[PDB]
């Protein structure tokens, strides 16, 4: 077998929208009605593997499609090496339909000392500055 | 009270990175070590409320920061009216640290008839074409 998204673009069937750099598909296994995908034509496993040229216009295309589809409530999700099934970057756009039909996150947030946060901020500045 | 992200940008403290249109903060209540936020300076509740000018460079800035931070495994998440606490668009970048320290999604996917999928694709084409 080879990459499903490269294969689907090559086959050229069921593509709902296309730009110079991107194409869109309705998800065959949706979390919610209207769940679609915005996908760069170029193939790399992770977002940081792309040059800017290969990723041109993702958020614009998402905006364009949610407007055409009439979606007001939705989540954008992109997965790098966590919950990633397919190793070709793709952006999920997942409409909120109802409580049992939507993106479902278990948001277990940790709290930090102010000083653990001051440290975290300083460390981030060090990384940015390197 | 008024918008936390507008307030935090105005106060100008703890900003880790900035571009003409965006700024970044380390999340004060992280899902995982290094969880940060890329935030447009301009204020609207939802992604589709922004013009392209106000959203310029989000994915580039995310790429830039994950590279500076050395993150290889991470999720990008943006919430419009589902699991949204703050009504000013912000992109979560959430590193995968371990199984109990990462973005946790309950991925309950539905299956469809080929013909329910052919219908879904046709309906999407109709919406795009309108
Ligand atoms: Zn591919
Ligand atoms: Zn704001």
């Amino acid at each position: 077998e080879g990459c499903i998204f490269c294969t689907l673009y090559r086959k050229g069937a069921n593509i709902i929208y296309e730009t110079d750099r991107l194409f869109a598909l309705i998800d065959r296994y949706p979390l919610s009605k209207g769940h679609f995908l915005v996908i760069p034509k170029a193939h790399h496993p992770y977002l940081h593997n792309y040059k800017p040229e290969e990723l041109s216009g993702v958020l614009d295309t998402i905006r364009h499609l949610v407007q055409k589809f009439g979606f007001e409530r939705y989540n954008i999700l992109q997965n790098n090496g966590n919950h990633q099934e397919v190793f070709h970057v793709h952006f999920h756009v997942i409409p909120f339909v109802s409580a049992d039909e939507r993106l479902m996150i278990n948001w277990k947030a940790k709290s930090v000392s102010d000083k653990e946060y001051s440290e975290m901020v300083e460390e981030a500045r060090l990384r940015v500055s390197s």
